[PDB]
């Protein structure tokens, strides 16, 4: 015989998204901002996990390198350029993210 329909999706609780944002927007995470067309635009995640762990380290300046792409970005003026194209270059803005990270804790051994 034969059988089969579709299932079920079903989701549990977790408050309003709204709740939370009172505190995930600060409790939350952190984002780098880069210019673009609209106003600015986010970064993925981990170009931008340079451009903290460059200013928190203490760095004024942290070059980076995109896909075939070599770029640098200063914090010291909040913006980046071209490694060698120093002409293209945009401004670049710290904002605040609500990223799931706090929530997932992974200590580690001191």
């Amino acid at each position: 015989p034969s059988s089969g329909s579709s299932g079920f999706l079903d989701k549990p609780t977790l408050l309003s998204p709204e709740e939370l944002k009172a505190a995930s927007r600060g409790n939350g995470e952190y984002a780098w901002y880069y210019e673009g067309r609209n106003g600015w635009w986010q970064y993925d995640e981990r170009t931008s996990r340079e451009l903290e762990d460059a200013f928190s380290k203490g760095k004024k300046n942290t070059e980076m390198l995109i896909a075939g792409f070599l770029y640098v970005a200063d914090l010291e003026n909040m913006v980046q350029y071209r490694r060698n194209e120093h002409g293209r270059r945009r401004k670049i803005k710290r904002d605040i993210i609500d990223i799931p990270k706090k929530g997932v804790s992974g200590p580690s051994s001191g």
